[PDB]
């Protein structure tokens, strides 16, 4: 079988919306690999990898803040997100219409709040449109550099960049902190998330959106 949750993290993260979480990997493991959104290996790994390790960079995040994912691809981490936080207001930002169309059919099959913008982070009509976030968060989308830039316009001053980025964090850091100052962040440092559930924890490259102007 291999679809029930996995307890207690499932409990802790998701608490009285573990149910929408379930439907959730439900759709993964079905329409989401059926349409080749999800990769046939990752489907005994929908728990533990993708949506506890996606949901708990919630720790991150503050109540009712309004969140961009970039890159949303399937909704990870931004449908883990909401699911696990009610307070938010996620936004999946996401360029392919194959999977926005996939987002859409998930988002109303599951009553969220979460809305979905087709386009890509470096436009400037979606600059304007998600300007002024709280929050942008993202996983495996692009290196720290690009990433900060397409992230930093987006967030309102002094808004959080969370990028979940593994056992590559640090490196990632150490390549690209200087352009990332330059690109609007500062207080760049790697966290850790669920490290009460999760071992690893969840790895996740944190910087605030700094005053200075780009
Ligand atoms: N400039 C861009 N702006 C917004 N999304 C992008 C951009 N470039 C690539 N993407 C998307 O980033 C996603 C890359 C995926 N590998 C990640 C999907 C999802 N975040 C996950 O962790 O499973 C794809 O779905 C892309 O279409």
């Amino acid at each position: 079988h291999h679809m029930s949750p996995i307890e207690p993290a499932a409990s802790a993260i998701f608490g009285p919306r573990l149910g929408l979480a379930r439907r959730y990997a439900e759709a993964l493991a079905g329409p989401g690999v059926e349409r080749g959104l999800v990769g046939p290996r990752e489907v005994g790994r929908l728990w533990d990898r993708h949506l506890l390790n996606c949901a708990v960079i919630g720790e991150l995040l503050e109540r009712g803040d309004r969140v961009v994912d970039i890159g949303s691809g399937a909704g990870l981490p931004g449908v883990p997100l909401a699911i696990a936080r009610p307070d938010l207001q996620v936004v999946l930002l996401e360029p392919l219409l194959r999977r926005t169309e996939f987002l859409r059919e998930m988002v109303t099959d599951l009553g969220v709040a979460v809305e979905i913008v087709r386009g890509r982070a470096e436009e400037s009509w979606v600059q304007d449109q998600l300007g002024g976030s709280d929050a942008a968060v993202s996983r495996a989308v692009a290196a720290l550099d690009k990433l900060t830039k397409w992230s930093m316009p987006l967030i309102r001053p002094n808004g959080r960049m969370l990028a979940i980025k593994g056992e590559r964090a640090h490196d990632e850091v150490r390549e690209h902190r200087r352009v990332m100052i330059a690109s609007g962040a500062v207080d760049v440092r790697v966290v850790t998330c669920g490290a009460n559930y999760l071992r690893p924890p969840a790895t996740v490259v944190f910087a605030r959106r700094g005053k200075q102007i780009a």
